[PDB]
């Protein structure tokens, strides 16, 4: 996993309400493996699911996305895993939402 990205720049302040990390996804309503986007905070499926996520980076163009099952973020334009600094307070919420 990459240590940064040219993309942690879109990475946006965290909703006042918070993360549930339980809460479905957007298009489908699954509650599988759902990822947040960390430009806009909405919640969609993931890859092997109905790959609304995936969809979701199409139409919007938004970079990164942090998953609700092991809180890995993943970079679409990197192709990546992404650690940095920038990424710990919302892993934290989510983390502290999840556990707890
Ligand atoms: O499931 C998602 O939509 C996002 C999370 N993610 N997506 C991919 C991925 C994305 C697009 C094409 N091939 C692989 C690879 C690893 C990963 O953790
Ligand atoms: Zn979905
Ligand atoms: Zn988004
Ligand atoms: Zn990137």
């Amino acid at each position: 996993p990459l240590p940064w990205c040219p993309h942690l720049v879109a990475v946006c302040p965290i909703p006042a309400a918070g993360l549930d990390v339980t809460q479905p996804c957007g298009d489908c309503g699954t509650i599988q493996e759902n990822w947040v986007c960390l430009s806009c905070y909405q919640v969609y499926c993931g890859r092997y699911i109905n790959g609304h996520m995936l969809q979701h980076h199409g139409n919007s163009g938004h970079p990164l996305v942090l998953s609700y099952i092991d809180l890995s973020a993943w970079c679409y334009y990197c192709q990546a895993y992404v650690h940095h600094q920038a990424l710990l307070d919302v892993k934290n919420i989510a983390h502290q939402n999840k556990f707890g």
